[PDB]
């Protein structure tokens, strides 16, 4: 059974956001468009072009009323260090959630059970909590932020206008 | 458990391809890059911009050595009629698979069990049979063919060069 | 476990009738004689002589107080397209139900599980919902509408005169 | 889970035919067209027009290479007595199978479980054993043999010459 | 797991009695001694000596306040035909129950599953519904009606005079 | 499920016979007619008319090649005492089996579970081990040995002469 | 799991006592010291020295307020016969319980399952129903009534005088 | 579900015997009469009359070819301390087994689960390993060694002279 | 599933303290710092340096408001005898708990299942009942009380003043 | 179910050591003294005094023939970053294992299931693989490396002189 068009499960995770630690839950996503951006690990040799691309469009997403949540199995302590260490990660101003339990990752059925890391997946959730769009990729295959931006605009248009030609 | 990075299951489905009925199986996908394009139904009032967009890039995909498989719960008899009826569907020259049993749709966990139709999903499969990229969307939210094209080129680059910076 | 002389199971399917879509249920059948006409698929190369033959007698069936329900595993969107495409299907004035779930087909135990299509079966249901006549045929074997009419008239005769047969 | 286009299940029943008892199995039906004719009970007040109709066409069915098997839940001993009793049943020259177990009746899914009798169903089986036509009716609703004969000729035509007919 | 000294299960069966069809249930057996006489089938070549014997003793049984119920897997329509056909069955004044479902036969655990016919068994049921005597035999083995009559008289004596210690 | 026309289950019980103890098994019943005579208990106040009646016919039964086995849930030690105690039981020359475990009683489905005693049942078994006749009665209802003797002669006749049809 | 220091399970058995039958239950043991004396069978060739030894001390046990219950898997009818038969058993004035169902024997976990008889066990139960002493032996090994009497006096002493510490 | 007439389960336990530690197993009991004497605990205020009685009769038991094994849930280290401490326990010449695991106690179904101590029970085991006599009592109830001695002699007589019918 | 940072499970054990027996439960540890000190057995040849070390620091622990509980699988009766026997154990003024059930030992997951003795483990529990420090060693490896004392002072400091220390 | 004196379970984890990644298994530990040092997370604000204190004594441990294994639930990619970031972690010359699965942490029963991080535990393993010493502490309570060294030397002394303690 697919996760498309289903309500997101509850959670409690700590996160790093613009130099301050915070706690996000499913309560925070209510009445807001949410974007859960899963990625495997921090401090990897792979280019963080995907996270940096979303950082560029984050001003645009905030104007649409869309929150962004970068998720990974590393701790939020690690996210703070990787923000200060890397130049590309310094650009992001959205919440970077840590999921050492893996609970939030397993809610979206997105766990590499052998590696203990999250697969590369992007989810789009409406104010009601229902998942409207999913995108999963293998390693080395990037996901485009401008493509994501179009999918969100389409989702907001459908919620506004049911049954268009 | 996710379908990402798993081998595709076996199948036997009839299909319509450039004016001729044919039978495709998992044997045909072996040694070839395959793209399974799921969509709910034929003769709907919704614009088939997604199928028409892939038709434009089909010349380009064939040069990369990539086969395309449009899948739906309607019969292959219905696919022939919709090819002759519609102008946008007349453009496609790839196989349009019919899945009235739903077996091929349920192999990819992509069934609307209430409606008896397939969800809007796109899959990318390598010559080995392993799924490298997944994209699922709700109705009204289109998927971009140029975005898909980039994800395939990336997948072929990774298969060629393991462990790039 | 014969399916004859049993009350029809409840259902909720979308259908196409006279250029507009409608929702049909078991609530619509009660209080009226119903005829569920199953066929495997739309846009098949085999002729719809059976479907067109019922369309000719539909004026007589409506006069008798009998509704007709053409059922198939295709969508109602296809039923609209196949109505405009073919001449024989353009004669159809009754509802053409779509059953992509197969639920309505499985209620009558009439599903080809391998193919995922309905078998060629015709059922006659009284106002109470009880099935009084069944006719199932293989591919290529035609179902006569004139014989169907005779069975309907016989069923209505027995309903009007219960236990008054063969003296 | 329809019985149409499926191979018949094996059986072993006693039967009465032309003044002597015989044992009939699924092996007797092999390589030959068979017609299983079910009816509820013997010595009923209902007129056996359906049994008599097939008896008239039996000479014509034997020319087509078609065997007929009348089946009921009564014993083969009972069938012999009903042959000597009624003048309509005296016309019967085909085998009258007794099915007190109900096994043969339940193989065709044609048992009135609460009554312990078979329903009025007619089946057409090809030499391969595959069921090509089914016809079930309620009490009082007659099954005409002329339509059955037409269905058999159609079935034999499709088996002989696949790839037809109308486009 | 025996069937002796147990209350009979409820049932609904059609039967033929003196040129007329009737419906018997467990309600009809209440407040009366009953005798369920199972036999395999009608119109068989085997001698109907067993049913003919009970027909002779039926006058005696009706005096004792005992009803007789001949049960079989054949229909009640056949019982009527077999009554007019045979001269031995013409002596039958008691009810001939038809059990095509087999439910009544299955209540007494007396069914040949592979044959679909009832085994030749005899049961004696008191007014309370409790089974007091059981007799089962194989094909060709005769059941004596005079011995049955003796058992019924003994059953009625014990019910009337319980705890008489010899 | 009926026990008529079924092979007896295997057993190993201790028994008292003719002033000495012996062990009886299903091996002893092979190739011989056997009669299993169940009764509830020893030293009861009820008159043992049933056991004494069989003892009178035991001389005749041995000429027919028939063994008798009186079974009960009491010990074989108790049977020896009851043989010496009562004058009616002193007539018995056949084996008196004790079944304190109740295994042999439960093989014939003849146990009063709440009481822990056997019901009054009599079984006739042929040399093959198949049960040909069953007779069960309630307390106070006597079982006739003359009728039992008659049933055995009928059983031996049918075994020797299969399928006798009377003219 | 040990049965020592546990409340006895409920039961309802028929027993022979002093020339007449009676029904014993767990209700009868309430508010009184009880002694359950198990032995395998009646009319055995083994000398009943154990039962006769308790009969000698029964006069003394009744002064202590102690009831005795001789239990066995034989019927109470058999106990009456064995009371009249043997001279050693004629001494017994306490209740001789019969347990053909074996329920009371299995309450004390004292059944030879393969044999269908009780083992040689003796239990001492206080007014509360709690088991204070257990004594089990094999065949041929005698149980002393004098030692049993001593154990009861010790049990009554401890019940009256809890936690006695010797200086 | 009784423990009478059943072969003893195998075991491995440390024990104290005559100022020296030893390891006893089921192998040591083979070909010899054994007496497993369970008691709850060491250093208790209750009188050790039961163990003292067996110590007096131990010479008699060794003549009969009978070994004695005093078992308890305490360690064998404590048994040594309790041997030197008390004067009644100083009479003990037989082995004092320690069973802190409780395995040997659980083999005889003789454990107070909530207390974690063994119930006061006595067992008599023949050379074959079969249990011939069992005796269990509650706290404060004395076990007689002279009666135990009588049972052992009776057990040896029956083994020697089986089927002597009086 | 670590025991660190978890509330201790409830118990009820007998113990010896200053020449008299007492019952200790989880309720006695409430509102007070507790130290559960496990060791395998009494009267062992191994030198009790670890027991003696804590006895020297017990006066210092009582000032900090810390109770000490020496635990083993031996009985509380045994602990009394070992107190009078050894001169090192004579220094003990804290409670010596006996755990013959092993329940208290198994609550801390500290049982040598094959030996039936406790392992050499030391636990530190706060007034809330939460375990703040664990230390387990093998046979021969000593646990020093000076390090334990330091760990307790650190635990009391963190409880008093959260938010430390080094960045 | 104490974890002391048990053979360590097999594992396969990635690790960081001296600026390069390596794979460590139970195969690497056998034949050598090993020390598994668990800590909850990298880049925590709390000081790594415990981790730096072991780095000071690592020259002495390598001389004693002892390997050190720092374990945590973070990736080995973070261990490399935290090595370059902090001064105290730059002193680390031994392997720092990553355990994102938590498998290695769950082998030692040292997982905070709520937080998904390892508890502060230190284990000492001999060449045979048997665990000889365990030390677990809460957050804020320091683990002394000088005390750890003493336990190691004690474990090696007992291994060299088995059963030669405390005379």
């Amino acid at each position: 059974m697919s996760l498309i068009n289903t309500k997101i499960k509850p959670f409690k995770n700590q996160a790093f956001k613009n130099g301050e630690f915070i706690e996000i839950t499913e309560k925070d996503t209510e009445g807001r468009w949410s974007v859960f951006f899963f990625y495997p690990a921090d401090f990897t040799f792979v280019c963080p072009t995907e996270l940096g691309d979303v950082a560029d469009h984050y001003e645009e997403l905030q104007k649409l009323g869309v929150d962004v949540y970068a998720v990974s199995t590393d701790t939020h302590f690690t996210h703070k260090a990787w923000h200060s260490s890397s130049e590309t990660i310094a650009k992001i101003k959205y919440a970077m959630i840590g999921d050492p339990t893996g609970a939030l990752t397993r809610n979206f059925d997105n766990m590499r059970e052998d590696e203990g890391l999250a697969d590369r997946a992007t989810f789009v959730v409406d104010p009601q909590g229902i998942i409207q769009a999913i995108e999963v990729t293998a390693e080395g295959i990037g996901r485009d932020a401008s493509d994501l931006l179009r999918k969100i605009k389409a989702a907001q248009y459908v919620a506004s206008h049911p049954g268009e030609v």
